[PDB]
């Protein structure tokens, strides 16, 4: 019914190719080349970033959408790109990275990026089983795609209602990842969240076309529905004007070395 819930029903519809050549419409990401060469080579001094992660959330950084301060919280933090730009960050103290890290899921990547001596990887853990712990920047990118919108649907609701038990702790600042906004009762709790933290939902333009993918933050605060099927009619545009044309822009390269005393 949702725009967003039409989206994803006319993208199954497309066959392999235009599967394909929907993927690379209008789309922005960054040269990852460098990065993988030094990390195949196994150089942890380089600065380079240990997945796109660090860009996307450099974006939001940037320009306002989250202030990384303090105490920061990195829930699902697979290899660690937030938690390595966080901890690279002067306003922040330190940072705790929580992830499952087991059974195919991704563990954390060591480097020496600045500040990897104020991050605590924990590995083998659940998130929505482990008791919230007070912070003041809360981050959270968790959320994995399905065909099924019922099934992205639920996915998205058990992350935004797990993050909201550690929102109801007291956090100055957020960045979740919201896989499904365009389901309708993701946008309702997205609704009542705002109502209740602020914050509000950003499309980041990283972020891959075949995902709907958007980030409820903290730094801006808009009306979610309006927001929400914007980012609806630009993905539903790309797919009726297919132009296979990706932009690329340089990753992030952080400085090196600990944060001490
Ligand atoms: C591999 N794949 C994924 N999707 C769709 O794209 C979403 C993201 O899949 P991804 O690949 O980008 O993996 P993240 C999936 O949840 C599914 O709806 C596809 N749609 C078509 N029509 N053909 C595909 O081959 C296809
Ligand atoms: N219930 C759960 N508990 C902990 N981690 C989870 C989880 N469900 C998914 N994850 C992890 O969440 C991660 C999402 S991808 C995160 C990428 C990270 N932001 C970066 O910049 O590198 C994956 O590693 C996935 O394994």
């Amino acid at each position: 019914k949702t725009l967003g819930e039409v989206w994803k029903r006319e993208l199954n519809l497309l066959d392999k190719r235009q599967f394909e050549l929907y993927k690379r419409t209008d789309i922005v990401e960054v040269d990852r080349d460098t990065a993988r060469r030094h990390l195949a080579e196994g150089k942890v001094d380089t600065g380079v970033a240990v997945s796109r992660g660090t860009a996307k959330l450099r974006w939001f950084h940037e320009r306002g959408y989250v202030k990384l301060e303090g105490r920061v919280i990195d829930l699902g933090c697979g290899r660690g790109g937030w938690c390595y730009y966080a901890a690279a960050q002067k306003e922040v103290s330190g940072v705790k990275g929580f992830t499952l890290g087991r059974d195919g899921h991704e563990k954390p990547m060591n480097v020496q990026s600045l500040g990897w001596n104020i991050i605590t990887f924990k590995d083998k853990t659940d998130i929505h089983r482990l008791e919230p712990v007070k912070c003041d920047t809360l981050l959270c990118d968790i959320g994995e795609s399905s065909s099924s919108s019922v099934t992205e649907g639920e996915r998205t609701v058990r992350v935004l209602d797990t993050v909201e038990k550690w929102l109801a702790c007291g956090v100055d600042n957020f960045c979740v990842k919201v896989l499904a906004p365009y389901m309708p009762d993701v946008l309702e709790k997205l609704e009542l969240l705002q109502r209740r933290f602020g914050g509000t939902v950003i499309r980041n333009p990283l972020s891959r076309n075949s995902t709907h993918e958007m980030y409820y933050v903290s730094g801006a605060r808009s009306n979610v529905t309006f927001t929400v099927n914007q980012t609806s009619r630009l993905l539903m545009r790309r797919m009726r004007r297919p132009t296979g044309k990706v932009t690329l822009e340089a990753d992030v390269i952080l400085p090196i070395g600990t944060r001490s005393v």
